[PDB]
């Protein structure tokens, strides 16, 4: 219905109950709400979409509820400038579809846990073959520890197609709660914590940088492929009386707490090297006693593992 076919500025608060087709590129300015109700598509790949939020206010809302549909082979970039303890945003994309072949891009400048903001990517069906980047563009510290304003991806009961990359760049902590499948997948923990508390974790590749951690918070039945692991980040397991055993053949690193956790971190790791450590985490509001696993050595130069 709406066509974007030349570059567009829009001002204002913004709600589309037409279905947007962008070919072009189409820019939002000046609002504290947009809301695309039904379809927003974005093709073909030099397409774009860019919703700055008004400047200087309160609130900031961008959603696309489960009315709404996704397809995006182009560049869809939500910009919050806003930042402070104050700052409460909304960022909820939970369409019945999401079909991403291209870049969508969260750039905030809240980053910190807060009391009443919500990052989600929750919608029904999940399909990314491009790439979903969370980045900053403040500069707060000094975090609250509160549970507000975490990007949370998925939900129980629900899958999550990552065949691309998932790129998470921006605060102290993510929460991973649907179930990740597909073989080629990689999520990239650049910065911060994430959090796994899902049904299963199928095919993806979790990266760690230096200073990140995964903590799963319940243990799947699938073993967990994670690279990158080394003295500068940790595996976390929740539960007490933690044990843990690295099978040097298959590359294999085993926790056991009141359940069972598998992660295949690679071969080529001294398992006598290797340590652990009861510590406390918080998730969701409430504390949870974890076993961390340092491996205390560097990357591998071969990760192979012996036929």
């Amino acid at each position: 219905s709406l066509d974007i076919l030349t570059p567009t500025t829009l001002t204002g608060d913004q709600t589309f109950n037409e279905d947007v087709s962008v070919v072009s590129s189409l820019t939002l300015n000046d609002g504290s709400q947009y809301l695309f109700n039904n379809l927003l598509q974005i093709a073909p790949s030099s397409a774009s979409v860019t919703a700055n939020a008004l400047a200087a206010v309160s609130v900031f809302t961008f959603s696309l509820p489960p009315s709404s549909s996704l397809s995006n082979s182009g560049t869809l970039i939500i910009s919050n400038s806003n930042t402070g303890p104050s700052t409460e945003q909304h960022i909820v994309i939970t369409p019945n579809v999401m079909a991403n072949t291209g870049t969508i891009t969260l750039s905030l400048a809240h980053t910190n846990t807060d009391s009443s903001s919500t990052l989600i990517i929750d919608p029904v069906t999940f399909y990314n073959t491009g790439t979903i980047n969370y980045e900053s563009i403040g500069s707060e510290t000094n975090d609250p520890s509160l549970t507000g304003n975490i990007l949370s991806i998925g939900s129980s009961g629900r899958t999550l197609q990552n065949l691309g990359t998932i790129n998470l760049n921006a605060a102290n902590s993510y929460y991973l709660l649907g179930t990740i499948t597909e073989n080629s997948g990689s999520i990239n923990v650049q910065k911060g914590f994430l959090y796994v508390n899902a049904l299963d974790f199928i095919g993806n590749t979790i990266n760690l940088s230096t200073t990140t951690a995964l903590a799963f918070i319940s243990p799947v039945s699938q073993v967990v492929r994670v690279r990158g692991v080394f003295f500068g980040n940790i595996i976390a397991s929740v539960g007490s009386s933690g044990t843990f055993s690295y099978n040097t053949q298959t590359g294999i690193l085993t926790v056991t707490t009141n359940g069972v956790y598998s992660y295949d971190i690679g071969c080529g790791y001294n398992p006598a090297l290797m340590s652990g450590q009861q510590e406390t985490l918080s998730f969701q509001g409430n504390l949870y006693d974890t076993f961390l696993v340092l491996v205390n050595q560097p990357i591998p130069s071969d990760l192979t593992c012996a036929a």
